[PDB]
């Protein structure tokens, strides 16, 4: 959408999201 600045964050962003907030007891 908007990779200016490093490539695919928009995605992985929303996966960080997910994981420091409980992603299935795994990267808190």
């Amino acid at each position: 959408a908007l990779e200016t600045q490093k490539p695919n964050h928009l995605l992985e962003e929303a996966l960080v999201a997910f994981a420091k907030k409980g992603n299935l007891g795994g990267l808190p």
